[PDB]
């Protein structure tokens, strides 16, 4: 039973916890399905909880994070209003999953108060950030990374801090967060370079800037190597999460080998 | 001076919310939108009426304002008909909500009380709202059932939070009972108002009333039941007597101002009458047939229409004179 077996079971367990919850609160089949298809979002909590030694606590935190992350994803579906799903269901399920997550996370945190501390702390930076992102679209790598740092990095960094706050001891809280923020940007670039064709995205989209020449391929390669570097470092801080090393390489190499060639 | 406290409270909450909206990147339009939520911003003052420490009362009142508004922005976002920017709506919605959670948890008796309360009937509230829009109501019973989740349960939770964060002397169950009953009185008022302000029709109480699907007298009985429920909760020790005029104010407004717009010609249930014996017979006439009426000592004498250019006559003790007849006296 290797790490992949733990990852696959964590993902399935998070998916089930989420769908059960969407369904008991009125979610339509289409919404339950939409929810079941957010694969990475359901998997990411497993990486964030890699520093948690108790297997039972880790599964509990993992699925509580999955509930809020999916919740935020639905809130995001609600603002783009482009999924064809019923906005009432989207809004209601979004609220329901979020409140259940607060309940679950607070019941696992050493200090229940730590949960609302973390969520409030850079709430302005994350929310005001998302507004600016959608207002002024990016025109170069500097502007892109800046925006991605809020809806991507700050977004995941928060769940990083929560996983540390609800994971018991032996948790290097700042490294868990460092990890999530660097990893979040690697995957945000991935999404950008996948969503160009799957969604027909243009304005502010990194793939678009790449093709229109506003951004150089080498710069993009450098950014990825920088993020890889930052992620590997974060997981080497004591106590350390060696399990995440292959994960960092997996997602980074994929953007390099599979996705970048599609734009250059 | 409770009126001055109530007004100040609303302004204080307005201030706290708008600054918060502004600090997050909310546009002037959105800021104005939330500043216009008058009753939403005032309601927290009613919910914290049992809070003895003024400084704590103000802190709780504004934290509640924050979340109540946020939920209102969430609702604006699902209807997507305000013309406001969906991104700002979603982001400000989340930001205010997260701020409210932080403020409330800081005032709570117990660390888990805020999230316990929000989780408790979260499914009831959320699936409740989904079903409200999924199946429009077709009678008073159905209207009331839907209204009990997005109105009563909705405000009931903030009633529970006011009690949880308002230190000692809070009759948790009563604060919430008030919130749930008052929320429904307000919800009926919105329906009877928004019929014209918004052009709302499906599942709308005023529409059900005009359509004939719901009877005026039943609406009156419900409002009376709700006034009674609210008054009782407010009477429970330690008591919040200051809320009494408030309860009557809102209930009477629905009865006096709003209801008549949907019933018209005295939809006050049954056509009132006057019973009397005349020339040895049992007689009863509808106030609608009565022409002239005057007093002679404690007796009320009057005439009326019997059918055609025909005119009736009669006299009854004032003790047996219906309210309507007695009013016709003053009005004559």
């Amino acid at each position: 039973v290797d790490d992949d077996d733990k990852m696959l079971a964590a993902e399935a367990a998070n998916r089930d916890h989420v769908t059960r919850c969407v369904a008991q609160t009125g979610g339509s089949p289409d919404l339950v399905a939409h929810t079941a298809a957010l694969r990475l979002y359901l998997r990411v909590p497993h990486f964030l909880t890699e520093w948690t030694t108790d297997p039972d606590r880790r599964a509990a935190v993992s699925r509580a994070l999955a509930l809020d992350i999916v919740s935020m994803k639905l809130l995001d579906d609600l603002m783009d209003d482009d999924t064809g799903l019923d906005r009432v269901e989207l809004a209601c399920v979004c609220l329901r999953l979020h409140l259940r997550a607060l309940h679950e996370l607070e019941s696992l945190a050493r200090d229940p108060k730590a949960v609302t501390d973390i969520l409030e702390q850079d709430a302005v930076h994350l929310c005001g950030g998302q507004i600016r992102t959608k207002r002024s679209r990016a025109t170069n790598l500097r502007e892109w990374r800046a925006h991605a740092s809020t809806y991507g990095s700050t977004f995941l960094g928060r769940y990083g801090a929560l996983a540390a706050a609800c994971g018991g001891e032996g948790q290097p809280a700042d490294s868990v967060r460092e990890f999530a923020e660097a990893f979040a940007m690697t995957i945000t670039m991935a999404d950008d370079l996948t969503d160009y064709d799957r969604n027909g995205e243009r304005d502010g989209n990194l793939a678009h800037l790449m093709r229109t020449g506003a951004v150089a391929g080498q710069d993009v390669v450098d950014l990825l190597e920088e993020l890889r570097g930052r992620a590997l470092a974060a997981v080497a801080a004591p106590p350390g999460a060696p399990g995440l090393v292959p994960v960092v390489h997996l997602y980074t190499d994929d953007v390099l080998v599979r996705l970048l060639p599609r734009h250059l």
